[PDB]
C-alpha cells in the first residue's frame, strides 16, 4: 500500500504523525511520501520575506508576517498528545510569538521523527485517478534537480492549506493610486507603514490583526472598512472605521457616505480562495471558506472519490488539534479499520452536517459546532480525547477581553486545559515588545 | 479538421494568428484555431496591471510592465511590415512611446484582422501532454470564467507564453531581517512609492538601468546600482552611485563587496527571469538560461523532440515584433505543410551551426546583428513582407550612441521608418518632464 501526502504544512506533519503513531503502537504502515515544495517543513508558520513569485517560480505559501503573535490563547491550540510544560519546562505567557509556538510544533514533530517521509523543495504538479488501476499518478516537479516525474499511489492525502491564494477584489481607480496596493497575503512587516496611513480592506482572517501590528509599530492613521457585521470594539484614538470603499483616486480613498481621506497605503484583508491547480474537477475541491464544505465525508473524505482525502479545509476555529481527528480519522479509514458508506448515505450525512451549519448565528454556537465535528473523529479513533467544552470557554473568554479593549487582549492569562496551569504575566505588555524574538520571550526583563 | 492550441495572447499569440488570418485573407485553407489567454485582454506584458504577485484568480500576475514606461529601444525597430505607424495612428509620431501607446499598437493590428473570435480569455493552460497512440495534443486548461477545468485536442501547439514573468529571485543574508521593501523587478509597479526614499537596484538584468531612471525621475532621494557584471558605460546623474555587488544587509543598511556601507530604504531585485512552463512534462519542456540561441529549437522555433510543438519568442529580444512576426510566419507555414522538416539529426545540426556562432558572439552590434540575420532567414522562406533588416540594424547602432551620449536624453531622440520612410517628430515635452504617461497627453 502506497500513499500521497500534499505538504508538510501542519496538516501534512498531522497525517505523518497519525501513521507513525499507528506503528509505533505495532500496525504495519503503508510507505508514505510527503511532497512539500518549500524547503523545509511548517507550511503557513516557515516564515520567509519573499512575496508573491518563490526562489522556483512558484507561489509564495506563507502569510505570515514580522512580529505575529498567537492568534488566540495557546491554551486552545495546546496539543492533545503534547503539553506547553513537557516541551518548555517552565510555565509561559498566554499568547506566544510566531518563533515560540514554531519551536514548540517542531520539538512535537522532530521527537516522532517524520522527517524521513518528506520530499522538500518539490512542487506537486498533477494528481489524476486511472479508473482501470484503481490507482492515482502524482506528478511532481523537483526544484533542486529541476526534473519532473511521477510515480503511482495507491491512497492521497490533500492538505495543501487554502490560506495562501489570495481573494484580491478591484475597486474602481485602483490603476491610478499612486499608492502600495497589497493583499494581507503579501503582508511582511509593520515598519514599512511607518508614520503613514493604511486603509485596510475586509474583515477576513488577519484584517484585525494587520491593522494593529501597524498601530504599534507607529503607523500615522488606520482606516477600516468593511463589508461584515461591525464588531463593537473600541480602536485607539488614531484608528478610523468608515463604511465600505467604493473608489480611490491618485491619493484618496472615497467611502460610501462620501468623505474621503488621504492615504498612502491599501491593505486588502479580503481573504483566500480554495486553490488546486494540480487538480482536475473529479477530484477538486470548490468551496467558500466555511465551517462545512459540501463533498467531504465527515469533512475529511471525498464523496466522489473515497481514495483521495483533504486535510483542514474548513474554516479554522480549531486548528492543530482538528487536523489531528481528522488525520486519525483519515488513517484508520485508509488502513482498513473503519469502513465507508456508500456516496449516498455519506453525501446524506454531510447534508445533515450542513443544515445544522446553516443554523449558527452565534461565536458560541459556531465553536460548539466545530467541537462537535471534532469530538465525532476524535470518538472513532484512538486520538486521545481533549476537554472541548472548556476549551469553547476558553475561545469565548478571548472573544470577550477582545470586546473589552481589542489592544490589550494579548496580555490576558488562561488555564491550561491539559495540565490545570494558569499561564503566568508576561514581562512585557504587548504594546511595548517589539522583540519578536523567542530568545527575547523565554528570558526576563 | 486541423486544429490549433496557441499557448498566450501577448505580441506572439497575436502575431500567430495574425500569421493565419493573412494567409485565409489570401485564400489559403485555414486550420481551425484555439487561443488560450489568462488575462482579461489581450497585449501580454503590455496590457498593465496594478495587481503584484497572483492575480484575480490566483494565477501568477504575468505583466512586469510598470507605470511611467516608455519604448526601450526606437519603435522603428518594432513597427510591424504589414501594419504601419501611419496607418495606425493616421500621423507621424514620436520614436518612444510610451507603454499604452505601443499596447494602442499592437491590438491595433488584431483587431483589424478579426483575430479576437479565435482566443478564449480568462483562461489558464493546466497541462499539455502529447498521445504516443494517437499522434495528437490534449491541452487541459481552466476557464475563470466558469470555474471549470477542461481538455481538448489538438494536432499541433504553439507556446507563447514569454519568459520575463516568472522571476530569478535570489537571496542576500539578512533578507529576513531587512526593514524595509524588497521586491523584484517584476514586481515593480509606480516609481512615486519611493519618493525621496534610497533605491538599491541589485543586478544588470533587462530593467536595471530603466527601473533606477524611473525612479529618478519621479524624485527618488538616491539610487544605488550594484551587479557583478561589467561596468554598463553610463554616466548617472549626481544622486546615483554604482557599486560592485551585494554581500549582506541588516536592519537598515547594504554591505557591499568593497567594504563599503549606506543605509537603504528599499531593494529592488533587477537579476532577471527563468523559463517556465509549469503546464509541460520534460518531453516538452524547453529548459534554458536566457539567450540569442536557445537549444532544442530548429529555426528558433521547432521543438526537435517533437517537431508537432513551437514556440515562438523565446529568444533574449533585441527584436521583438518583427522577430516573433517572421517565427509566426515560419511556424504557419510547417503547419500548413508549405515547408516541410528535415530529420530529427538533420535538425540538430542547423541548429548546432547557429549554436556555435552565437558563443563567438562579442560585442553588442555583433549580438542584434546575429539576430537580424536570423530573422532574415527566417523572412527568406515565407511571404513576409521583407524589410530592410541592415537599416533596422545601423538604427540599433544609432540608439545605441545616443545612450552612451547622456542616458537620461536619449528618448528625446527620432528616428527614420523603414517602413514608410515616415521621419519622427521632436515629442512636445522631453522624457524628463513627461510626467504624463498617458496615450491622451502623448498625442495631443
Ligand atoms: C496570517 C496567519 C496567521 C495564523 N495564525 C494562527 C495562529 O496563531 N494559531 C493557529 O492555530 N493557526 C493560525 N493560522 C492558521 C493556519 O492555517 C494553521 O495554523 C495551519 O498552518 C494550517 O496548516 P495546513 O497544513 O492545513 O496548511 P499550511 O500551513 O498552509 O500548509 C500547507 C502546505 O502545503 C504546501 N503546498 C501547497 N501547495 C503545494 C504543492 N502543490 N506542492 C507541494 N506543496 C504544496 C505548502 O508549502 C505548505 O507547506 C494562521 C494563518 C494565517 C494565514
Ligand atoms: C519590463 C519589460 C519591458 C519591456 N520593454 C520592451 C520594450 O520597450 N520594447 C520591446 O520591443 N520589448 C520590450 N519588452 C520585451 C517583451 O518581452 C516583448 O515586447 C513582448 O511582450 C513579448 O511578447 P510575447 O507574446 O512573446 O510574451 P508576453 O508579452 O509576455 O505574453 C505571453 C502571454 O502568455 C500568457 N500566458 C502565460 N502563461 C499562460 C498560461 N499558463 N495559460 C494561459 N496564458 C498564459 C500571458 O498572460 C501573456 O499574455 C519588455 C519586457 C519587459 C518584461
Amino acid at each position: 500500500t502506497r500513499i500521497a501526502i500534499l505538504g508538510a504544512g501542519p496538516s501534512g506533519m498531522a497525517q505523518l504523525r497519525a501513521f507513525q503513531s499507528a506503528q509505533e503502537k505495532g500496525a504495519e504502515i503503508p510507505e508514505l511520501v510527503c511532497f512539500e515544495k518549500q524547503a523545509d517543513w511548517g507550511g503557513q508558520w516557515n516564515y520567509t520575506w519573499r512575496t508573491g513569485l518563490d526562489e522556483n517560480g512558484e507561489p509564495v505559501h506563507s502569510s505570515m508576517y514580522r512580529y505575529l503573535w498567537s492568534n488566540g490563547p495557546k491554551e486552545c491550540l495546546e496539543f492533545a498528545d503534547y503539553t506547553f510544560d513537557e516541551h518548555f519546562g517552565k510555565p509561559i505567557a498566554s499568547y506566544p510569538p510566531r518563533e515560540v509556538l514554531w519551536d514548540y510544533i517542531k520539538g512535537r514533530v522532530e521527537k516522532a521523527g517524520v522527517r524521513k517521509y518528506i520530499r522538500f523543495n518539490t512542487a506537486v504538479r498533477h494528481v489524476e485517478f486511472n479508473e482501470d488501476s484503481q490507482t492515482f499518478t502524482v506528478t511532481v516537479q523537483d526544484h533542486t534537480t529541476d526534473t519532473i516525474y511521477s510515480e503511482e499511489f495507491d491512497y492521497v492525502v490533500c492538505c495543501t492549506g487554502h490560506f495562501s491564494t489570495p481573494y484580491v477584489p478591484e475597486f474602481e481607480g485602483f490603476e491610478k493610486f499612486g499608492g502600495r496596493i497589497l493583499h494581507a497575503h503579501d503582508f511582511r512587516d509593520a515598519l514599512e507603514f511607518k508614520d503613514k496611513t493604511v486603509l485596510l480592506v475586509g474583515s477576513s482572517y488577519s484584517a484585525e490583526d494587520i491593522g494593529s501590528q501597524c498601530y504599534k509599530y507607529g503607523a500615522k492613521k488606520l482606516i477600516s472598512c468593511y463589508r461584515t457585521a461591525p464588531m463593537g470594539y473600541k480602536w485607539p484614538e488614531n484608528w478610523d472605521e468608515r463604511p465600505n470603499l467604493v473608489r480611490v483616486d491618485t491619493e484618496n480613498a472615497y467611502f460610501a457616505d462620501g468623505s474621503s481621506e488621504k492615504v498612502d497605503a491599501i491593505i486588502l484583508c479580503t481573504g483566500y480562495i480554495h486553490h488546486f491547480p494540480f487538480l482536475n474537477d473529479d477530484l477538486r475541491l470548490v468551496t467558500n471558506n466555511r465551517l462545512w464544505p459540501l463533498n467531504l465525508y465527515k469533512g475529511v473524505v471525498w464523496e466522489d472519490n473515497p481514495k483521495f482525502f483533504y486535510i483542514g479545509m474548513q474554516d479554522q476555529w480549531y486548528s492543530f488539534n482538528m487536523f489531528d481527528a481528522q488525520a486519525w480519522y483519515a488513517r484508520d479509514v485508509i488502513m482498513g479499520r473503519l469502513p465507508l458508506p456508500s456516496k449516498e448515505e455519506m453525501k446524506a450525512d454531510s447534508m445533515a452536517w450542513r443544515e445544522k451549519e446553516l443554523t449558527l448565528v452565534t461565536a458560541e454556537e459556531m465553536y460548539t459546532y466545530q467541537g462537535d465535528y471534532i469530538q465525532n473523529l476524535i470518538d472513532m479513533t484512538d486520538y486521545p480525547s481533549f476537554d472541548i467544552p472548556a476549551t469553547n470557554k476558553t475561545f469565548l473568554e478571548w472573544k470577550h477581553h477582545k470586546k473589552e479593549n481589542i489592544m490589550t487582549f494579548r496580555d490576558h492569562s488562561y488555564r491550561s486545559l491539559m495540565t490545570g496551569t494558569m499561564a503566568p504575566k508576561h514581562h512585557t505588555p504587548w504594546i511595548d515588545a517589539l522583540d519578536d524574538s523567542l530568545e527575547a520571550y523565554l528570558s526576563d526583563k
